[PDB]
C-alpha cells in the first residue's frame, strides 16, 4: 500500500491520473519522481521547467554542478539527482526530442531507467514539447516498466483520449 490517490488502474504496473505532476510531488513526496530531462539538464520549459520552478531554482543548481562534473547525459539515459523539495530523488530521464530529429526508437531505452526504482511518479517520456504522440508514450511505458509506474497528466483532454484509446 503507497499513498498515491484517484488513479486508474491500466495494467498490474502501470497506473495513470490527470494531474500537474508538481502539484502531486508536492502532496505525495515519492521516493522518486522523473523528470523530462534534456541532456543538459537545462531545466526551460515544459515538465522540466516546472519542476525547477517548483524547487526556486535548486534543481538548475544542482543540474549545472552535475554537468560540469560528468558532461551531458545519453539521448535515452538518466541520473539521479536530488528530488529537493519534491521527492527523496528525482530521477532525469532523456527521452528523444522529435522536434530535434532524435530516434523515435530511444524511447524504449529512456523507459527502462524506470526499471532501477520499484515505485515512480513520472509524466510521459517525449510527449509535450518533446513532440513525441502521447498514445505512442504510454504504449512503449506499459510494454517497457515493469515495476510501480504512477502517471501524472497535465491536460484532461490528452488523459481522457488516452484512457478510452487503451488497449
Ligand atoms: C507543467 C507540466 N506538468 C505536467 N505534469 C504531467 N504531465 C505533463 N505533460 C503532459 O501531460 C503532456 C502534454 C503537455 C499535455 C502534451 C506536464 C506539464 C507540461
Amino acid at each position: 500500500v503507497n499513498s498515491f490517490s484517484g488513479y486508474l488502474k491500466l495494467t498490474d504496473n502501470v497506473y495513470i491520473k490527470n494531474a500537474d505532476i508538481v502539484e502531486e510531488a508536492k502532496k505525495v513526496k515519492p521516493t522518486v519522481v522523473v523528470n523530462a530531462a534534456n541532456v543538459y539538464l537545462k531545466h526551460g520549459g515544459g515538465v522540466a521547467g516546472a519542476l525547477n520552478k517548483a524547487t526556486n531554482n535548486a534543481m538548475q543548481v544542482e543540474s549545472d554542478d552535475y554537468i560540469a562534473t560528468n558532461g551531458p547525459l545519453k539521448v535515452g539515459g538518466s541520473c539521479v539527482l536530488s528530488g529537493h523539495n519534491l521527492a527523496k530523488h528525482c530521477l532525469h530521464v532523456v527521452g528523444p526530442n522529435v522536434n530535434k530529429g532524435e530516434d523515435i526508437q530511444l524511447l524504449k531505452s529512456a523507459y527502462e531507467n524506470f526499471n532501477q526504482h520499484e515505485v515512480l511518479l513520472a509524466p510521459l517520456l517525449s510527449a509535450g514539447i518533446f513532440g513525441a504522440d502521447p498514445i505512442h508514450s504510454l504504449r512503449v511505458c506499459v510494454d517497457t516498466v515493469r515495476t510501480n509506474v504512477y502517471l501524472a497528466v497535465f491536460d484532461k483532454n490528452l488523459y481522457d483520449k488516452l484512457v478510452s484509446s487503451f488497449l
